[PDB]
């Protein structure tokens, strides 16, 4: 079963998403979003908490599905610390790129997922002995989501997703060295 990081992240995302139903998107964004005024630049959770917000049912459902599967695999085979670091860095870098290109009003686990699939894929592609790999059907399911978001077929930006992917590829690369 899904490890503690995999589990606690899912719960947090659910709780936050409930809060957004109860209070509206904007009001929750007022507290958790990337600093959107210099008044807020020292509220440090915000460099991370933006990842916890989702705006539709499908957003949180698909994000959490991929998180549960990939994140859960990473936690189980490579440990909780690994998953924590991939998450922290991908969240920060994709958040950074996103706000740079389009301002601070955004949310979600997408950057983190791009990192996890970049990680699992490259890791297995370069080092099967690790035990982790993105099997063919999932490489296909994954690419279809990459394509979708890329050409804006679902409504959700590219640069931030690339930024997330770069983090996962970078860490898989490093991890698969000796
Ligand atoms: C024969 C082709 O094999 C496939 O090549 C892909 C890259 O082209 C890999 O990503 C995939 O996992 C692998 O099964
Ligand atoms: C974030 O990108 C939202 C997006 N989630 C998604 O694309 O997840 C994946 C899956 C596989 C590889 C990369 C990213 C999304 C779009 C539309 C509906 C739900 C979620
Ligand atoms: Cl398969
Ligand atoms: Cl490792």
């Amino acid at each position: 079963r899904a490890g503690p990081v995999t589990w606690v992240m899912m719960i947090a995302c659910v709780v936050v998403f409930i809060a957004m139903q109860i209070l509206g998107d904007q009001e929750v964004m007022l507290w958790l979003a990337w600093p959107f005024d210099p008044t807020l630049k020292f509220e440090f959770w915000r460099y991370f908490t933006h990842a916890l917000m989702h705006f539709s049912l499908m957003h949180i459902l698909f994000n959490l599905l991929w998180w549960w599967y990939l994140g859960g695999a990473v936690e189980k085979r490579l440990g909780s610390g690994k998953l924590i670091v991939i998450t922290l860095i991908s969240a920060l870098l994709s958040g950074y790129v996103q706000q740079k290109f389009s301002g601070p009003w955004f949310g979600g686990l997408s950057g983190v997922v791009y990192a996890l699939m970049g990680y699992v894929w490259l890791r297995g592609e370069r080092d099967p002995q690790s035990g982790i790999y993105l099997q063919r059907g999932l490489i296909i399911f994954a690419l279809i989501w990459i394509v979708a978001g890329w050409f804006d077929l679902f409504g959700m930006a590219n640069g931030a997703h690339i930024a997330g992917l770069a983090v996962g590829l970078a860490m898989a690369f490093v991890d698969s060295l000796n």
